[PDB]
């Protein structure tokens, strides 16, 4: 595992999150259930706790976007970069954006598995950098293992606990 330079991390017991926009590929309830599932995958290993808010600012802002969307990291259409997220901090810090040009799926169709992608991006939102281990969720590319049958590897778990303790 690797952390971001200077090891930024949320310095609070509770971290809020808000899903600002949705994809047209999935029911809204599925995105909510899956973001929750994803946050709690990391949540179970550490002392942090998460709370969803539906208006205003939250530490982690989640949204879907195609192309340019204000943050200077324009998406690029289907394929290539699937999504991106930012190290803990204020403003853009902690946010996770998913490329709406991708065919997102919960796993029952051909496309990009949103739970797998969200676990990876929220790992970045919590402070995780990339892994050299092809099997870790934090590995830089999608599809080495099985998007529909996976779990955090010992490498992912070691890194998150190095950042927030057990
Ligand atoms: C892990 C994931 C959920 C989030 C990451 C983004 C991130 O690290 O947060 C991601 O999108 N990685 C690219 C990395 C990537 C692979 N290639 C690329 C070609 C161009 C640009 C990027 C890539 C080769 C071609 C395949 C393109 C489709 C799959 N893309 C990827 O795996
Ligand atoms: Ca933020
Ligand atoms: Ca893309
Ligand atoms: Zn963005
Ligand atoms: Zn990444």
């Amino acid at each position: 595992y690797s952390l971001f330079p200077n090891s930024p991390k949320w310095t609070s017991k509770v971290v809020t999150y808000r899903i600002v926009s949705y994809t047209r590929d999935l029911p809204h309830i599925t995105v909510d259930r899956l973001v929750s599932k994803a946050l709690n995958m990391w949540g179970k290993e550490i002392p942090l706790h998460f709370r969803k808010v539906v208006w205003g600012t939250a530490d982690i802002m989640i949204g879907f976007a195609r192309g340019a969307h204000g943050d200077s990291y324009p998406f690029d259409g289907p394929g290539n970069t699937l999504a991106h997220a930012f190290a803990p901090g204020t403003g853009l810090g902690g946010d996770a954006h998913f490329d709406e040009d991708e065919r997102w799926t919960d796993g029952s169709s051909l496309g990009i598995n949103f739970l797998y992608a969200a676990t990876h991006e929220l790992g970045h939102s919590l402070g995780m950098g990339h892994s050299s281990d092809p099997n870790a969720v934090m590995y830089p590319t999608y599809g080495n293992g099985d998007p529909q049958n996976f779990k955090l590897s010992q490498d992912d778990i070691k890194g998150i606990q190095k950042l927030y303790g057990k």
